[PDB]
């Protein structure tokens, strides 16, 4: 069970929290983790919805190799094989950490008119990035599962258009699935993806260490790529045109993101959307009262449930006592737990406790299925508004630079006017780092534009160099 | 179009197929390949199969690092890792070719008492076999996907239960799925893994070289692992004892062995129960308004409500005839036909690509007959591979008619005495017969597997071999 407090070190409830759950192990190359059935649950839940979402846009799953010769990947961080044995390559070949270098030749070979146009491709692999770094399981790991997705098309307003709707999936696989609230903007330039025209983003804030992270991204590639790697079409008047290009991902942070948003001081919560147990059914025995009747009750209550497509598991383990399983299930973060003991045989009722807020209810068991749904549906959304609501208590408007340092100190993010002078962005950073010095990360930094721009007055300056102000910014230190 | 054939020119038929089928496209290094959505959608389909019925056995999914120490992994095909950027590693790191070692030290920790059995897990990943050889698409490369799961039970009928549910899965996966015909065996004490107690495997054959593949393996492991890395627990009456482990596998393998058993001359046929689309809709068209594409929608959706997998070809330079070429090579299990002949009677012309039998259907009826087809072509393919698969085993009795069957590219069932000895020397009898039949891939002929359905063992009857008493019937041939 989980000892540390949340709010009081965050660091270790987390470690505790995510071990304690069974959701990670420990692994002797550091970087790399074990992801045990219970996150994978979670994981194969959300695939599961990105995938049909984005098939519904045509979008077709493949498999390009894990391996990029050295040749065409310098055309850093990367993970260089030299060996297969005990005899060394010819070529040492790099491990992927994107899959850029890889796809784009076969597009070059596939693509040669409009009618092959758009190509939609998507991909579920595992990536490896080598930071020699301290790692911080789901959000920060040297190998990682996520999804990427590339796509080529005629023209850019289309690409631009795809590239919204594919942040839009990605805001409703965190808000919807996971109960987590995002913030949609773009990328800055110092911040933007390099050679892409526009990044743009789902943004998530930890409040407990008031710090930013980025969730998912969905870049405008544009054409740069299509002129590096010389993928060109012919259009209807036969004209040779460079194609449009997006690229977009997310991993497996997500899963990270979660345990923090709604965990608590005794441990995992998980949003019923994606709980693979959503209700366990603990029989009560003790003396060999009632057990026969106990257990024929539970199995059909059971199959009550999964008539209504809620997914149900009995804890009948005999070796665990009900308070183990208890503890078990409350650690897990299963959505709701239902006890039946003896005393309940004549009552026709039973005992339904929901995780989120631990309040008890009495229900009938005719009364069931339609009030157990209903409790699901109310911690889904009432994960998500508590979660909304301290994300945005822990943001402030500002005017001048002034108020950074203070709101900072109060693990907050900062909304402020600005330029967009890449060069400013990066003078804001060293003088925060700095100042943060003067007493993880100090420095500073933007996190998006945010799509929601609240209202500019006229001639509002810059918050940090008094020039014109442009657009709101979202900055905050950052993971 | 195809120009080789399949049974004249194999391996450039084989390799025509699956290129101008836009299944794979090449790599520019030796032993991978990019596995495009025509063929992953049916690795989508087979996953999402055997992912759901092990499931229903309980078992749970899973995902293990890519990366082994060498202390680990050694305790000459393995890809090591020495560098990151150019700073070396204290230790070099190796991708993994399996991962026994990877998870068998997680389980010794988790398992602690006879609460925590059985232990169910399973993973979908991919593993590097750097093997300098020449790969062939599918069938053997340097990095394939496959799933490996590994199990953990308290007794030895525990898990032997599982091996061999494990393997009627494996059966349902090529039969059901894949309409391709299998023969659970088990495996010489030579051909099975070893620190393993019995490996159980389905087979396949290939009729155009005769070959022997392996399809899926399920091993009973036994303790040996479990004293390897110390799993262990105990038992209600508190004495300490060693688990009895399962593993088992299967690749995208299974997909070349789909395709070489059902492509003809024309190109790829898919069966319908994972094919892609199952039926294209191709308009007959040259300008386009005039509406046939609307009807073409309409269709489409009448079918869809069918559950059935649709798509019109309605890209514009190209012809009727080439799309129909276009959609053969790519064995499209049925092809919906829509001119203005067939507007204005209100029917369609389905071709099946099977046999290229045609018929004339109303637009009313189109899904139901549509859905009696498939099935109809589901079953057709699989039961003619089925009759091919027979006509390829000869039952002898004798080495000497063992090298003239070879010679048909077929394969043996042979009574044999089961010691591994006499495995090892017909292999390399059989090689040299081969080569001194050459002089005027090699040709030595192994253990396939060791049939479960064994006709009648008359008593007295001599192993083909060694003279000594038969024990079983044996199947050989000359492997992949
Ligand atoms: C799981 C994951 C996820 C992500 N990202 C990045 C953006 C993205 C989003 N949205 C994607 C990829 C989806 C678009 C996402 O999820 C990044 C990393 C990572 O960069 N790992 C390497 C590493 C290892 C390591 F041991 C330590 C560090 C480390 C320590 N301090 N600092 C400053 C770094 C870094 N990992
Ligand atoms: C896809 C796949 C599949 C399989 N197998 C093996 C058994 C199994 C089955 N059933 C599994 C794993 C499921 C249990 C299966 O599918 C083996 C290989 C392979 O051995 N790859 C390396 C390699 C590379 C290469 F360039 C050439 C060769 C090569 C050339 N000649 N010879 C003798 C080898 C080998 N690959
Ligand atoms: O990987 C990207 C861009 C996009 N690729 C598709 C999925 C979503 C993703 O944002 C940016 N990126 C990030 N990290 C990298 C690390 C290394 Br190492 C290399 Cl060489 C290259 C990269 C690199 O290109
Ligand atoms: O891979 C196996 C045994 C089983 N692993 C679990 C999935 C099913 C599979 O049959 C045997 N084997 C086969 N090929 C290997 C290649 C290399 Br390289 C290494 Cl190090 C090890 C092995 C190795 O152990
Ligand atoms: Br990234
Ligand atoms: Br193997
Ligand atoms: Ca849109
Ligand atoms: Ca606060
Ligand atoms: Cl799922
Ligand atoms: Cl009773
Ligand atoms: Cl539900």
């Amino acid at each position: 069970m989980v000892t540390a407090k949340k709010d009081e070190n965050f660091s270790e409830w987390y470690t505790q929290a995510i071990v304690r759950s069974e959701m990670i192990e420990y692994y002797d190359i550091s970087g790399c983790y074990i992801m045990r059935p219970w996150a994978f649950h979670i994981w194969e839940k959300v695939q599961r919805f990105f995938d049909d979402e984005i098939k519904k846009m045509g979008v077709e799953n493949s498999y390009f190799p894990m391996f990029v010769s050295r040749h065409k990947l310098e055309k850093p961080e990367v993970a260089w094989v030299t060996h297969y044995g005990d005899s060394p390559l010819p070529e040492k070949i790099a491990i992927r950490p994107t899959s850029e270098t890889i796809m784009y030749p076969a597009y070059a070979k596939w693509i040669r008119s409009h009618r092959d146009l758009p190509l939609k491709l998507n991909q579920w692999c595992s990536v490896v990035r080598w930071e020699f770094k301290q790692p911080t399981p789901f959000l920060r790991t040297r190998e990682f599962l996520w999804q990427e997705g590339h796509t080529a098309h005629a023209t850019e307003e289309e690409a631009w258009e795809l590239v919204l709707d594919i942040l839009e999936l990605y805001r409703r696989w965190y808000e919807e699935c996971l109960a987590v609230p995002v913030i949609k903007g773009e990328k800055s330039e110092g911040e933007k993806f390099a050679g892409g025209k526009k990044t743009t983003t789902v943004e998530a804030f930890i409040p407990e260490n008031g710090r930013g992270i980025q969730a998912a991204t969905s870049h405008l590639l544009g054409t740069n790529f299509a002129k590096m790697f010389e993928i060109e079409f012919e259009d209807e008047e036969g004209h040779k045109r460079l194609v449009h290009q997006t690229s977009w991902g997310c991993t497996t942070r997500s899963l990270g993101v979660m345990i923090m948003t709604h965990g608590d001081d005794k441990g995992l919560v998980i949003p019923p959307r994606v709980a693979s147990v959503q209700v366990v059914i603990i029989p009560i025995l003790f003396k060999d009262e009632n057990t026969g009747e106990i257990l024929g009750k539970c199995r059909e209550l059971k199959t009550m449930l999964e008539k209504a497509d809620i997914r149900v598991r009995i804890d009948d383990r005999s070796n665990y006592t009900p308070g183990w399983k208890y503890n078990h299930w409350e650690v897990k973060g299963v959505p709701l737990r239902l006890e039946l003991g003896p005393k309940d045989l004549a009552k026709g009722t039973a005992r339904v406790v929901r995780r989120d807020t631990g309040e008890a209810y009495q229900i009938s068991w005719a009364d069931l299925a339609p009030k157990l749904l209903e409790l699901m549906e109310g911690i889904q959304r009432s994960l998500f508004e508590k979660a909304k609501a301290r994300l945005h208590e822990g943001i402030e408007k500002i005017s001048t630079f002034d108020e950074v340092m203070p709101a900072l100190n109060r693990k907050h993010l900062v909304l402020a006017p600005w330029c967009e002078d890449p060069e400013s962005e990066e003078q804001i950073k060293k003088e925060t780092q700095k100042l943060s010095e003067i007493q993880m990360t100090g420095a500073m930094k933007t996190l998006c534009i945010p799509f929601d721009q609240p209202p500019m007055p006229e001639g509002t300056k810059c918050f940090y160099t008094g020039k014109p102000a442009k657009r709101w910014t979202l900055w905050g230190r950052s993971y």
